[PDB]
């Protein structure tokens, strides 16, 4: 049985679809917080120097949703088909495509908000309305049970939400898709049992 | 029988290449169908997320091109040989992809886009090159044994850059040993010969 040492930020961020993986399948894993203070010496030692990683037995995985789809693999988050599959990953991609978009490291406190702003007002409509077409009536994002994109699509919402409040005001379909992922048993386990960040 | 595949990109390596590269590779036929900028914002307003490429399947579309690559190498000798290394293969492809899409490809101010593609390429690309060589090692293939698309992603990842930043890889002769490896693969060899000569 693998061992599992999930390392990132006290931060909900990248590796929080990690984390919603693990409490769905019910596995059992290190949530390894790391203070900004010892950052520093773990970066050098990694070959991307980024995070989060996941250590399996001890080897060193990287990349917040390649981890994620090694984790679904063989399991019923992955998608039902082959296809599917491919529509899950396409979903992934373009939900962090424009998370990554965001200047999260931006130092200068004034260029961030002038940026965050932008894409708030102008991309994100767009994206909200393309999400909510290309649900339509359907139970969840891809196929007829839940995937690891429908746990993406909650995890990138609320950070989107606690900037642009009013994001889902005509998409009451998107807020239905959150509130199905915060519902399933173990992810609202988690969700009460995570601890509190902004971010 | 054998699904009909057409692709649409701009007429552009771009990201498209690498749908490009594994179809010649598995030898599938595909339509490669390339559209003008002035075609575009017609197209654009039918497409589900309203990007390209795409790739249409017996009439279905897909989006995303490394969600296409993924699919189109699925249980082929391009993926990574075990689910872990299908992880790494994973994990290098969205290294490189990470890196290429901070480039601010859509920037409507020249000089704006100008300073960030210098900035880019002075600072953030050489460290991504030492990270690259130092991965790679001594080793033959990014990933495993054998090529994967990784290696087919390295290969046309760096040509981009090496079009902005000649000298980039003047200092990693093991990272250029990998790209003249991948372009010496005959199916690919053949496909770099015969593909519409672009700038990007
Ligand atoms: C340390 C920088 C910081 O404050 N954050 C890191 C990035 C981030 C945060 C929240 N979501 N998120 C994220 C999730 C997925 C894709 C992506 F591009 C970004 C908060
Ligand atoms: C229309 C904009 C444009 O000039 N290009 C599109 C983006 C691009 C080009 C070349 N490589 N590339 C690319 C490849 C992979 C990942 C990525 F983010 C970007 C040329
Ligand atoms: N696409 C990558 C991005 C990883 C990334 O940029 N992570 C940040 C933290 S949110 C990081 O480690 N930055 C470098 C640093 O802070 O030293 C992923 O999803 O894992
Ligand atoms: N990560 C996506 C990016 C797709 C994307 O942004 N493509 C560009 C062209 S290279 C596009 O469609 N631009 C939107 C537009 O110009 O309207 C992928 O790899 O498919
Ligand atoms: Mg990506």
């Amino acid at each position: 049985m693998p061992n599992y040492k999930l390392t990132y930020f006290n931060m909900r961020g990248r590796a929080e679809i990690i984390r919603y993986i693990f409490a769905y399948l019910d596995i059992q894993y290190e949530d390894h917080r790391i203070e900004q203070a010892d950052w520093p010496e773990i970066k050098s030692t990694l070959p991307f120097g980024k995070i989060p990683i996941l250590e399996v037995d001890g080897l060193t995985l990287h990349q917040s949703l390649a981890i994620a789809r090694y984790l679904t693999k063989n399991t019923d988050l992955a998608g039902n088909t082959e296809m599917e599959q491919c529509h899950v990953d396409a979903i992934v991609d373009t939900l962090d495509d424009f998370m990554s978009c965001f200047p999260w490291a931006e130092k200068k406190q004034d260029v961030k908000e002038q940026m965050f702003n932008e894409l708030l007002t102008y991309n994100a409509p767009h994206l909200m309305q393309d999400l909510d077409t290309y649900l339509g009536g359907r139970e969840w994002l891809i196929g007829n049970s839940v995937t690891w994109a429908d746990f993406y699509w909650e995890i990138c919402s609320t950070t989107l939400l606690v900037f642009k409040p009013d994001l889902l005001d005509n998409h009451p379909r998107l807020v239905t898709l959150r509130k199905k992922v915060q519902a399933i048993p173990a992810v609202a386990n988690w969700i009460k049992r995570r601890p509190q960040t902004k971010l």
